[PDB]
C-alpha cells in the first residue's frame, strides 16, 4: 500500500508500520521469487552453482543488478551468524518453507534482529504463491503484468506441444559423490509445472524418505528401486545435466531399462531452467520443441 498496514503470514501476524524499500530474503527460493515479481533484495543468501545467482549469466528480467549495485547481498553459507545478520541492518526478512538449513532457531532470532515473515508454498500452488507475494508485497500491478504477458505464451505453448498426457519424473545423482538424490515435486518447482499441464510423479511413503528412516528437508534420497523403476516409468527428465547425465544413466544398467532410456523421451532440462518465466521460457520452450 501506500501507507502503513498489516500483513499476516502462516500463523504469526505482523504489523507494518513502516518498511523502507528494503526487502530482505534468506532462503534462495524466495530470492529468486521476489527478483521474478519485480522485488529486488538487498541482502540475500546462495547455494550450489545454479546460475541464476551468478553474474548476468543466467538471469531473467535482471533486477539482480540493482542488489549488488549496493554491495549488499551474502553468497556464501555454511555458519549463519545472528550477529552478522543484525550488522546488515534488514528490514524485512523473508523465509521460505523450506531451506538448505533450518530456520527454525533462526526464525525467532530473526524476527528480533527485524520483521522476519514465513511463506508456506509446499501446502498451496504456485499460482497462490505469486498471489501472497503480491499482496504482502503490494505488487499487484506487476503481477497482472507478468501473468498477462506470460498468460498468453502459455496459452499458445500449451497448444504449441503435442504430445498424450501422461506423468513424468526427475532424478539427479553424481557419479564421484556416489550418492542418489531425488527431487519431488514439493518444491516451487513443481507446482510451476503442473501449471503448464504436466504430472509429476508421486511416491508415496517413499517420499517420506523411507531409506533416512525419518523425517529431512531439502531433497529426498532413495534405496534404488524407484530409481531404477523410474518411477512412473511413462517419462523422465534429465535435470542432473545435458549428455553428461544421459552418458551416467548408460553406464547405469539399473536405469537402463528405464522406459524413456528406451524411448529416448528424456529432455535436458538443465541447472538454469530452474525456474520458469517469459524470458527464460523462450530457451526452455524451444529446447523442449527441438525433439518434436
Amino acid at each position: 500500500a501506500d501507507w502503513p498496514r498489516q500483513i499476516t503470514d502462516s500463523r504469526g501476524t505482523h504489523t507494518l508500520e513502516s518498511q523502507p524499500q528494503r526487502i530482505v530474503s534468506t532462503s534462495v527460493t524466495l530470492t529468486g521469487s521476489l527478483l521474478a515479481i519485480d522485488a529486488p533484495v538487498i541482502a540475500s543468501g546462495a547455494t550450489t552453482p545454479n546460475n541464476r545467482v551468478a553474474d548476468d549469466q543466467g538471469f531473467l528480467r535482471q533486477w539482480s543488478k540493482v542488489a549488488k549495485e549496493r554491495k549488499l547481498q551474502r553468497l556464501y553459507i555454511g555458519e549463519p551468524s545472528a550477529e552478522a545478520v543484525a550488522a546488515q541492518m534488514p528490514d524485512l526478512i523473508l523465509i521460505s518453507a523450506t531451506g538448505g538449513d533450518s530456520a527454525l532457531a533462526l526464525y525467532d532470532q530473526l524476527s528480533t534482529i527485524a520483521p522476519t515473515l514465513i511463506i508456506n508454498y509446499d501446502d498451496k500452488s504456485w499460482q497462490s504463491l505469486l498471489t501472497q507475494l503480491g499482496e504482502i508485497t503490494g505488487h499487484e500491478k506487476q503481477a497482472a503484468e507478468r501473468i498477462a504477458q506470460f498468460d498468453k505464451q502459455l496459452a499458445a505453448a500449451k497448444e504449441q506441444i503435442k504430445l498424450p498426457p501422461q506423468p513424468v519424473t526427475a532424478i539427479v545423482y553424481t557419479a564421484a559423490a556416489h550418492s542418489a538424490n531425488l527431487w519431488t515435486p514439493e518444491s516451487a518447482q513443481g507446482q510451476m509445472l503442473e501449471q503448464l499441464g504436466f504430472t509429476l510423479a508421486k511416491l508415496p511413503a517413499g517420499l517420506n524418505a523411507s531409506q533416512s528412516q525419518g523425517k529431512r528437508h531439502d531433497i529426498i534420497q532413495l534405496g534404488g528401486e524407484n530409481l531404477a523403476a523410474g518411477l512412473n516409468g511413462e517419462s523422465l527428465f534429465l535435470f542432473a545435466g545435458d549428455q553428461k547425465d544421459a552418458d551416467a544413466i548408460y553406464a547405469n544398467p539399473l536405469l537402463a531399462h528405464l522406459p524413456a532410456v528406451q524411448n529416448k523421451q528424456v529432455y535436458a532440462l538443465g541447472t538454469e531452467t530452474f525456474r520458469l518465466d517469459y524470458y527464460s521460457a523462450m530457451q526452455v520452450l524451444d529446447r523442449l520443441k527441438a525433439l518434436f
